């Protein structure tokens, strides 16, 4: 059975970038619901699979991809976030990653601008990702609850669903993107970039 | 002149839909979200005028997302304000839609059964989108559209409900089910009847 | 166990639908295309069984496209063969579907008007897909599905027409309008009536 | 507005045999591509009215026709130019020095590139195209669905049409044999000019 992962920090640890109210609702309400609906969908699909019930399996695909994708995405999200005062929020905790970032985009600032443009370009709900595809780095977006497709390894992701910022920033998603860089966990991003 | 759309005034004050929809949501939804759609729509249409005259198909294709999203949201929200009214108004009474409710009961069994089917479609939207009651010929149908897409050609919208998180989050938080439960009290059946007929 | 689907036999010989659909098309469509959908559906379902036992959600999501496409095409083509019959058969006469044709004329005005609306939807499909007459509750509706998608849950298919290019190209080349014109002669209205009822 | 024309082929209809039959080449160019050009012109002329009339619902409804027919006009125009007789020096991979160098740099070799491209081509569900594109300085294999053109930011180097009408008359359901034989008629000279300029 899948479970809601515990946060590595308190609900207010990401302030003033992300409010404590958003963090508590995002984790204890939104993410918690994805886990519940994922387990419910998988149990129903198990019956349809054994019964060779293809129509029911097709009907359950949306629930498994959405809730399974959001559970994957939010689990990554909490781990590539950290308090702004921690050394893990310093990009110097990611020597190899930032080196490849500067090789691909020119500089860290240029990468942040391109990432921000992709994040703000999402129409509706979705996520923005820095992913590793082969040996290079790439900025991709995913719609709704879709996870990153097979072949791209997520380095870090930023949730652009309105529930990720609306209570604090209202419709001003640009301010949310500008301020979220202060709480990006570059230690986790370096760990994912290197892999094993 | 191309790209001369404007933000339409609400048929009511910002607090007229309380307690179903808060004045804070109505003001932000209308004066910020809808206004931004109008602005981005006009700019996109003006750029398209140049690409169309120059027979620039690549530029025309690239501008389609902005026109469908901002033009659709301008269409959808303009319809939205008009199929909403204060809960104490006679237009909020389903008896203001004799022909519509008659077809609703013939199609779903009852108004309550239709409300249950509409609610499941609204709450079933993954991500951002709208839920609609549409007219196709003589029958009625419940459809959903994603993001800012408008209802496709051939189906005539009767009324719509915005399921974007900005439509309820400040008041209802993650409780979108409660938002749908309370929005039935402010549905303008008089407007829905006029569109149906 | 998991993944034990088989290719259903045709209700008629490969040349039984001529001159509407050629014997070469019928044999290739059934023994090659449909057989491939059945095989790839079984393989996808067996691979999913492995991913499910391993609690591998990413692998499960990756397999969804293969299951929907091959499972949908297996459902769609199985329906397709059943709503086709020789033009000289009594099942090919629209009088074999009294209740269906009555609702068709009530919804579109006449059978010819319905054929006009169905043909435009069929010819309007961009790329590969199907056109369907479906039952949604008590009403009738014309819908299209893309690639191998089946009709969504809630709509009951009455009959379908395959608009993939492989369904007509060998006989009609790019003239899909002639393909639609001639396929009405081999529609099995008896099966369509049974599905409607 | 909307005055596009069908481009003439650089060769006779039978010049690509035995890889692509003369019957396919004539139908593909004189029938399929010509219809894309015509329907692109019709959509652009209709859009001029909707644009001047500020008819956003009609403009959104016309987007599919403009992207589909405009994309297919772009795709097929590129297609004819990256095809040439197998006996031509342009069919030899040495005609694209800068291009073929990056191909071996990105995939390892030309054969490795053909294996990856073929899998992408055969993996398309329904109708679509497979492309080798240049993004910045690197190369990538991408696919486009139905009539979509290559996205902005990627420069098409050459494309292979995987619509069933591109091979069905000659290869039937064997799209794998179609991909295997089309490598003999790829015009690397045009692919080099697109890669550089
Ligand atoms: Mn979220
Ligand atoms: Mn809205
Ligand atoms: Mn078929
Ligand atoms: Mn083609």
């Amino acid at each position: 059975t899948f479970s809601l992962p515990a946060l590595p920090y308190a609900y207010d640890a990401l302030e003033p970038s992300i409010s404590a109210q958003i963090m508590e609702l995002h984790h204890s309400k939104h993410h918690q619901t994805y886990v519940t609906n994922l387990n419910n969908a998988l149990k129903t699909y198990s019956t349809a699979l054994a019964a060779n019930d293809v129509p029911s399996q097709i009907a359950l695909q949306a629930a498994i991809k959405f809730n399974g994708g959001q559970h994957i995405n939010h689990s990554l999200f909490w781990e590539n976030l950290c308090p702004a005062s921690s050394p893990d929020a310093d990009p110097a905790s990611a020597p190899e990653l930032t080196a490849e970032i500067a090789k691909t985009w020119g500089s860290l600032d240029k990468f942040k601008e391109a990432m921000g443009k992709a994040l703000l370009g999402i129409q509706g709900s979705g996520w923005g990702w820095l992913v590793k595809e082969g040996s290079g780095l790439r900025i991709v977006t995913t719609k709704d609850g879709d996870p990153v497709v097979g072949g791209e390894v997520p380095v870090f992701g930023i949730d652009m669903w309105e529930h990720a910022y609306y209570l604090q920033y209202l419709n001003g998603k640009a301010a949310y993107v500008d301020n979220i860089w202060k709480v990006i966990n570059w230690k986790t991003a370096e760990q994912r970039f290197k892999g094993d």
